[PDB]
C-alpha cells in the first residue's frame, strides 16, 4: 500500500532540492529513476540502513527513516536536468511488495553568453540586461553547479546573480586552471566590483512557443530575417529560446539570425559535417578566437519563435 500523496508531474527549478514524500503500510525500501529507455537506482534501504547509488552520495538520502519507519520520504538536492524522469517508490515485506510512481520535471537551462560588444565587456548591470534580452535572468551559483554537473564544460569567465564571476570546467587546462588548478569543478574569482567586466552565465526558465526555422533560396540578412519570422506572424527567436528548443531535442545544420543580432544553430545528434561532433549551440563568429557577431548584411536562415 505505498502511496506518494502528490499530484504528476511536478515541475521544479534547475538547482533547487526536492522532497518526495512516500508512505506505505524489516520492508526493503527502493527507489529508482527511470528516464528515456534507462532506469537508475537511487537507494535502498532496509533494517534501519540506506545504500546509495555512489554517484548519488550526499545527494539523495531518506531524511525521516529509520526515525520514522513507514516514512520513505526521498531527498534529493541539487536538482539537475538529468535528475528528470518517473521517480518509483518501491517497498517490499517478504514476497509482497507494491509501488508508487511520479514523474518529475526539472525546468530550466544555463548558457553562457558572449555579447554583442564581444568578449569581457559586460559589467555586471549589463550583464542583467543581456539575461533579460534574451528570455532569461542571471544565473545563480546554485544554477550553474547544477549546470556543471550535467557536463557544462566553459572555459569563459561570467558574472553570476551573486556578483560572483565564475566558469565551469570539466578538463582542466593551461589558460581554464583558475582557482583549483588541475582540479575538476566551477572556477571562481570571488566577489567582484560591478565596474568589472566579463561574460554572463544566464538561465532561461521556460517557454510558452516553438522555436522554428524559415529559410528561402538565397536566405536572408538580419533585417530580412526579422521580416520574415513577422510575416510568418511570429518574430525572432532569443539566444535563451533556442537553448530551451535545442534542450528539447532540436536540431538543424543551418546557421540562422537570432533576435540579438548573433547567428547560431543547434546540434543533438553529434555528426562529424554538422557541429564538428559536439553537440549543443554552435555559435558562428567573425574571428577564430570566438570574437564578433557576423555582419548584420551576410546571408542565414531565420530561427523564429511563435
Ligand atoms: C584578478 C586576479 O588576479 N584574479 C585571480 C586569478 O588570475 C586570473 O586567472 C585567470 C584564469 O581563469 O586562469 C586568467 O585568465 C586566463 O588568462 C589567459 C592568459 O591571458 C587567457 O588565455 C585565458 O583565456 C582563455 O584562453 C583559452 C585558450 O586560448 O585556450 C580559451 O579557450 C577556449 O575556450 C572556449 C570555451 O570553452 C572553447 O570553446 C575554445 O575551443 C575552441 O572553440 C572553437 C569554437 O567553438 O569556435 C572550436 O572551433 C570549432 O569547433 C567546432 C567543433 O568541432 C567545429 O564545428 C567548428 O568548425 C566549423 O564546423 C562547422 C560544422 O558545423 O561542423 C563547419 O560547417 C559545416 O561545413 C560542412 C562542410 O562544408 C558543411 O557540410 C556543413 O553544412 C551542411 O552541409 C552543406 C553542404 O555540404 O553543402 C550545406 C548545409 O549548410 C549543411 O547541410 C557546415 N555546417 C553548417 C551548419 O553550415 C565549418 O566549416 C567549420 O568552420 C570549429 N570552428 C572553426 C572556426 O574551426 C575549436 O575547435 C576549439 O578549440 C577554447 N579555445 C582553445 C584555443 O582551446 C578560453 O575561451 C579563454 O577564456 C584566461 N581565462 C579566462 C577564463 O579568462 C587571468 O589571466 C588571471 O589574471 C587566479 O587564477 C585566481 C587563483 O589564484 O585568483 C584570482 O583572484
Ligand atoms: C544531461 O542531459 C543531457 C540532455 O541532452 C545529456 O546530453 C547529458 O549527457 C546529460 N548529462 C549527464 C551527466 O547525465
Ligand atoms: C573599477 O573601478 C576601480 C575603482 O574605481 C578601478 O581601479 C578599476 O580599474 C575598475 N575596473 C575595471 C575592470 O575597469
Ligand atoms: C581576436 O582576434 C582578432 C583578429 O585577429 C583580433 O582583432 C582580436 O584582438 C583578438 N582578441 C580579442 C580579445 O578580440
Amino acid at each position: 500500500s505505498v502511496s506518494i500523496p502528490q499530484p504528476s508531474p511536478l515541475r521544479v527549478l534547475l538547482g533547487t532540492s526536492l522532497t518526495i514524500p512516500c508512505y506505505f503500510i524489516a520492508p526493503r525500501i527502493k527507489w529508482s529513476r527511470v528516464s528515456k529507455e534507462k532506469e537508475v537506482v537511487l537507494l535502498v534501504a532496509t533494517e534501519g540502513r540506506v545504500r546509495v547509488n555512489s554517484a548519488y552520495q550526499d545527494k539523495v538520502s531518506l531524511p525521516n527513516y529509520p526515525a520514522i519507519p513507514s516514512d520513505a520520504t526521498l531527498e534529493v538536492q541539487s536538482l539537475r536536468s538529468n535528475d528528470s524522469g518517473v521517480y518509483r517508490c518501491e517497498v517490499m515485506h517478504g514476497i509482497e511488495d507494491s509501488e508508487a510512481t511520479l514523474e518529475v520535471v526539472v525546468k530550466g537551462i544555463v548558457f553562457h553568453y558572449r555579447a554583442i560588444s564581444t568578449r569581457y565587456t559586460l559589467d555586471f548591470d549589463r550583464a542583467q540586461r543581456a539575461c533579460l534580452q534574451n528570455s532569461a535572468i542571471i544565473a545563480t551559483p546554485e544554477q550553474l553547479q547544477a549546470a556543471y554537473e550535467d557536463g557544462f564544460h566553459q572555459c569563459d569567465a561570467g558574472w553570476l546573480a551573486d556578483q560572483t564571476v565564475r566558469y565551469p570546467i570539466h578538463t582542466p587546462r593551461e589558460g581554464c586552471y583558475g582557482d583549483k588548478d588541475e582540479f575538476p569543478g566551477v572556477r571562481t574569482y570571488g566577489i567582484r566590483d560591478t565596474n568589472e567586466t566579463y561574460d554572463v552565465y544566464c538561465f532561461a526558465e521556460e517557454m510558452e512557443g516553438e522555436v522554428f526555422y524559415a529559410t528561402s533560396p538565397e536566405k536572408f540578412t538580419f533585417q530580412e530575417a526579422a521580416n520574415e519570422c513577422r510575416r510568418l506572424g511570429a518574430r525572432l527567436a532569443t539566444t535563451g529560446q533556442l537553448y530551451l528548443a535545442w534542450q528539447a531535442g532540436m536540431d538543424m545544420c543551418s546557421a540562422g539570425w537570432l533576435a540579438d543580432r548573433s547567428v547560431r544553430y543547434p546540434i543533438s545528434k553529434a555528426r562529424p559535417n554538422c557541429g564538428g561532433n559536439l553537440l549543443g549551440v554552435r555559435t558562428v563568429y567573425v574571428h577564430a578566437n570566438q570574437t564578433g557577431y557576423p555582419d548584420p548584411s551576410s546571408r542565414y536562415d531565420a530561427i523564429c519563435y511563435t
